[PDB]
């Protein structure tokens, strides 16, 4: 929120949070202080009766390391766009891939869940992504209320150097070729929603040569989700089947994967919101003798207390069900439990 | 610029932009997503009838790489100052070298042009620079603007030539000064001259193969027509040991010319054509005379309003691919840019 | 100052400065341009009659290096908290260790002094630190005016990897184990104050194994200080004894050290504020033959001219009293004088 400017048809909204956060875990790469902050600007300019221009930026600033540490801040979102009334909207930039239009329904845990679990950022069109052009349509041209669809194109983001390069090169794990995706969601009743999403991206030559795991020309996702949100109850599930698109930790990609997330929450009137969730990711046909493997498997229990719209506190308990094996060790996949405590100021 | 605070003689202006930008080119180090944003603050405090204090900060944040990429944000401007009525001003910090008081006149292309082309940032007093003390004067104690500027040494990371804020030789400078002079001859027509002189550093005279000399110098003259929906401007600059011969060093002498023509239609379209070249002379290692930069630029911006615009820009590269361009890493390919921009 | 948002019980203060600054010195690691800026946000939300929530972020951005330079920006403060009227306050995040509730009394020099001198940042609870939980009480529950106290806990911040690691690892010089601290200040009059602070932290394995200097399982600080601040006069002194806590430059820690700082200032009505100060740090029982060594010793003389509350200019002159010896050279400790000139815009 925090509208700091509204004058002559132009609006500026400064938003963010300061999340004082500690993790407790036997996993030493996760354990300890996790304090961070986010700061953002949402901007809007009226051009004419039918046309609005807009932009948005969101920055993540870690505060859990020293004043001499490196790489402590990064851009989550940065895009500019036009809204054409009910003919739709178009924006280009670093934005969410459309698959998250459905998987976001389960991204509601007090602390865990979302990107980093069954999917990641810079992971084709599953979460935040460089260089997405996104068309969105509301209520199917003002005709069918509650029916939303989106169409998305992403240009190649390639290697640092050599034949596969682009200006903005990165590691094979965060590369993509040309790709597209589409999402569709419908509020069948009030409170109840269904949704589908699909994506198709070319893979790069580095993705097919450098890591040992995952081979194929194309990465694909198919997602279906359901959501109940009403009477102080929140239930949601997401099922996603992927091809060459799910990270098998640090070792590469899974040729096939099946991802499942489900969550249930209740909002009490005095501000407490308990939460229980289950998440799994099942990888199939992995090279080097790995075969079928659990990529992710945990039960999540926790709660958030909302003091008001600007302040909350929370605990989250990740009960890790993975068995420690040679795949989990070599891929860097944590098999330990984790508790999180946080105190959050939001603006 | 959005005024977010104005109370008790202190004002605070928040400004910036989000530039959704894609490049298309066979040069793979240029091609692809180039989305970035800029954010800044301009602050002004009334001290007395004859004295105002001010500061400004401008930050660049790239948004075209991943959340684990490094070195994606940097400060472009950061300076504090005093304004003594109309009798001029003084500021210290990271700011534009006074040469840009004239070369800024051709820095108006939809996307290309400006720093990175005939001159760069951290390039003596040609653009943005660390540690510049700048005295400016309107109406020469009429309509005649004068600046005098000093810059302290910015030297090597370590060794003899070090300062606290060390960097590579391409972005080093010794003690230097500059001066500029601009004048509105008619209404709409301006002329301008600028000169800079800086000591070079020991690393600049020892690590790169190209460019030797104790001093860097720039002589610039420029003209501008800006009236009747028409914008014409040119800039001619001669340099000694000051212009970068790509990654190979500096050019002992160079001649840079920039010219641009634009028209601004009432309904918001602004076509643009421009020509830029940089001619390097007397280069070591058998290079002799060499084109450093040569291209025609065509494109256009459509302004929806003062806060939103779209643009296309086409760089028609005229450099020939040769031993110098390859070794110095100078691109010879064309580029097309497409962008959509929100500004506040 | 700069309240940019105050609406429905929520307020937001945008603060910072732009410091145009140049150092003159024969020390090449210090000499030259030092321009930098600070930006931050103080936020506060009223929750109920007895409870206020708040948070604060402060970022430091260097502007003295190039647009391709590395590691030019960092977080100084990031914390979130709750204030429960006169039962106290609690916050967690990156914040000041409580030792600084006393040593801050001498951190008033025009430019020098403060962190970097007798103590540094990420230096146990002596200054800004990762992951401190801080309980504060002012006026002793409302019963004794001018009596303030603090209790503080800090989780381990360990190595980058290995046995001693946490998620947010750093080098041995900025590491800490589990630790606590306490402070107590009393305003005897409304200008005269006395204060004490204590801290105790576990040392980490790398602090005992990598550097040459300093051995021990615990880091301890004892600090007493005095302050006179009224009638335009400012006198302040601080004495601190440390054990395994004071940095011996790059060589490690001093098994014990004695730090002394004293400063006197006067505020003229036209805005000039002269300052003289003296600072020293005496290290004892150093290994490798060093024995007793001066770690820091200098006299400071300077002045600040305030144009108003938003703009000032200053000179500061550090007259360095260290002998150039084997210790100072090997520990990277500067022995040269420094002059600073600055012009500062603040909001």
């Amino acid at each position: 929120g925090a509208e700091i400017y509204n004058k002559d048809g132009n609006k500026l909204d400064l938003y963010g949070k300061i999340d004082g956060l500690h993790y407790f875990s036997d996993d030493k790469s996760v354990d300890g202080d996790q304090t961070y902050m986010r700061v953002g600007v949402k901007g809007e300019t009226q051009i004419n009766d039918q046309l609005t221009g807009y932009g948005q930026w969101e920055y993540n600033v870690q505060a859990n390391n020293t004043e001499s540490s490196s790489d402590q801040a990064w851009t989550r979102l940065a895009f500019a766009g036009l809204k054409f009334g009910d003919a739709g909207s178009f924006d280009y930039g670093r934005n969410y891939g459309v698959v998250y239009d459905v998987t976001s329904w389960t991204d509601v845990l007090p602390e865990f869940g979302g990107d980093g679990d069954t999917y990641g950022s810079d992971n084709f069109l599953q979460s935040r992504a460089n260089g997405v052009a996104t068309y969105r349509n509301s209520d199917f041209f003002g005709l069918v209320d509650g029916l939303n669809f989106a169409l998305q194109y992403q240009g190649k983001n390639g290697s640092v150097s050599g034949e596969g390069a682009t200006n903005n090169g990165r590691g094979w794990s965060k590369q993509n070729g040309d790709g597209f995706g589409t999402s569709l969601t419908y509020d069948i009743w009030d409170g109840i929603s269904a949704g589908f999403a699909y994506s198709h991206s070319k893979r790069t030559d580095e993705q097919n040569s450098v890591p040992a795991l995952g081979r194929g020309d194309n990465a694909e996702t198919y997602t279906g989700g359901l959501k109940y949100d009403a009477n102080n109850i929140y239930l949601a599930s997401q099922y996603t089947q992927t091809y060459n698109a799910t990270r098998a930790g640090s070792l590469g990609f899974a040729n096939k994967a099946q991802n499942f997330e489900v969550v249930a929450q209740y909002q009490f009137d005095f501000g407490l919101r308990p939460s229980v969730a289950y998440l799994q990711s099942k990888g199939k046909d992995l090279e080097r003798g790995y075969g079928d493997q659990d990529i992710l498997k945990y039960v999540d229990v926790g709660a958030t207390y909302y003091f008001n719209k600007n302040m909350s506190t929370y605990v989250d308990y990740k009960i890790n069900l993975l068995d420690d094996n040679s795949f989990t060790r070599n891929a860097g996949i944590s098999t330990d439990d984790v508790v999180a405590l946080g105190l959050v100021y939001q603006f």
